[PDB]
């Protein structure tokens, strides 16, 4: 494809899907990368609408194994010195939340996401291969379009972040007040997640601000280093953008959602038919991740689904959209 990558990540049925009786509506070919729904109303079991995708992760796909076929190739350009970002895009419950951090020593948990083997990852790499490098990350929540910081320890209480452009090089914007904690070692991500958590927790109690319907952005930025004896120094930073979006299914409440959502949606097919003027002043979450976007960079979006009738709606929605995005048509033979 490019530099945008959209793959699919169908989960396994839940508990309420068992109760309710639904039947499994999804077909999953890895290899052929399609994702196959069967349609059909009352009577219709012949009917199913095929997708394609850079990739697709069936219901027993591991989170080692999304992580080492859509983040390793992005980390590494991050190491190089360039802005990415990663998206999980979906219907909420069908697994945004256990792929961007998921669910010990050195060796990683199975259950851990693509936030935890990151950070892991950036650690093993850079003290490998002898590179002078410190590590920060922030955490913020975009809910009903505002901007809340969930590291940092004070100034807690309903109050947004302040957003604003900035004398430099367009395409920037500076979150006023944004808490950055400095990570020393790669277990130290667990005890900054808790952290944010427990925030967002709060947010949710005190402001309804749900996790499942705010924007999750969680920035890690390298300062590094390198040097070799007849080969030069490097002093590079790379930052990598990890979000998980809110859920895809108040009266503006949900206007500010599914309005930024499109407005994601545009920027990205935007970006992979190269038409001039890219909508990214048009929501805070695009705004706020331009400077990744804009610049060339590798980008990808996770989209979630549920494999059960209970969801076809939804699932269909998401394919929809994650077709959108980036239209791959569907090759001859099925
Ligand atoms: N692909 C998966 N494999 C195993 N469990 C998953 C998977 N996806 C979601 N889950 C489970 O569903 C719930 C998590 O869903 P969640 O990540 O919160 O979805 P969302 O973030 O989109 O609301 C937990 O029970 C989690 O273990
Ligand atoms: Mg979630």
């Amino acid at each position: 494809g490019k530099n945008i990558q959209v793959v699919v990540r169908c989960r396994p049925f839940n508990l309420a899907e068992r109760k309710a009786s639904a039947h499994s509506i999804v077909e999953c070919d890895p290899v052929r990368k399609e994702v196959s729904v069967r349609t059909g109303g009352l009577a219709d079991k012949s009917s199913r609408k095929t997708y394609t995708f850079d990739m697709v992760f069936g219901a027993s796909t591991k989170q080692i194994d999304v992580y080492r076929s859509v983040v390793c190739p992005i980390l590494d350009e991050v190491i190089m010195g360039y802005n990415c970002t990663i998206f999980a895009y979906g219907q909420t419950g069908t697994g945004k939340t256990f792929t961007m951090e998921g669910e010990y020593t050195w060796e990683e948990d199975p259950l851990a996401g693509i936030i935890p083997r990151t950070l892991h990852q950036i650690f093993e790499k850079l003290t490998d291969n002898g590179t002078e490098f410190s590590v920060k990350v922030s955490l913020l929540e975009i809910y009903n379009e505002e901007l809340f910081d969930l590291l940092n320890p004070s100034s807690d209480v309903s109050e947004r972040l302040q957003m604003f452009d900035d004398p430099r090089n367009k395409r920037g914007v500076i979150i006023k007040g944004l808490e950055e904690i400095t990570v020393h070692n790669k277990d130290e991500v667990y005890q900054i997640l808790e952290k944010g958590a427990a925030k967002r927790t709060t947010a949710a109690t005190l402001m309804n601000a749900f996790s499942s319907r705010s924007h999750s952005v969680f920035s890690v930025t390298i300062h590094m280093k390198e040097t070799t004896i007849d080969g030069e120094e490097l002093v590079k930073i790379g930052k990598l953008n990890l979000v998980d979006l809110a859920g895809s299914e108040r009266a503006r409440e949900a206007g500010n959602i599914n309005q930024s959502l499109l407005t994601l949606g545009r920027v990205i097919t935007a970006l992979v038919e190269r038409t001039p003027h890219v909508p990214y002043r048009e929501s805070k979450l695009t705004r706020i991740l331009q400077d990744s976007l804009g610049g060339r960079t590798r980008t990808s979006i996770i989209a979630t689904i549920s494999p059960a009738s209970l969801n076809l709606e939804e699932t269909l929605s998401t394919l929809e959209y994650a077709h959108r995005a980036k239209n791959i048509l569907n090759k001859p033979e099925v």
